């Protein structure tokens, strides 16, 4: 919890390189960002952006009261993709089991969304960005 939070401010404003990511076009450079942030009952979080990428979909995380860790180098930091009309799957919805994780070791930084869609076979997606500082 505590050493998480520290290891990840430390790489706050620090550019990097794009090791993998599920979208290939990209910079190949990376620059973390952190953001407090208000909840909407009054807590504080702490986003978590993976910056000059050039991806559409900025990489994302929000770090709250709800994060959990899955282990001490990971932290779930999201159980539902659901959106003003659709979800991770897209319109109509259907993303089953979804999760967001940050991953903080060895300098890099990953952001990974797994999740199935029922309306399209149950089909299965693993979608990370992990940047390398």
């Amino acid at each position: 919890g505590n050493d998480f939070v520290s290891r990840l401010k430390a790489l706050d404003g620090r550019e990097g390189k794009i090791v993998s990511s599920y979208d290939d076009e990209n910079t190949g450079r990376c620059r973390l960002e952190l953001q407090k942030y208000e909840l909407e009952d009054g807590s504080q979080g702490l986003a978590v952006y993976l910056q000059d990428t050039g991806m559409y979909f900025t990489p994302s995380a929000g770090l709250d009261k709800e994060t959990k860790l899955k282990d001490a180098n990971t932290a779930v930091v999201s159980t539902s993709s659901e959106r003003p009309g659709g979800d991770a799957c897209g319109d109509f919805g259907g993303a089953l089991g979804y999760k967001k994780v940050l991953v903080l070791k060895d300098n890099q930084v990953t952001i990974r969304e797994t999740f199935r869609c029922v309306m399209d076979g149950f089909k299965k997606y693993d979608l990370s960005t992990t940047c390398q500082f």
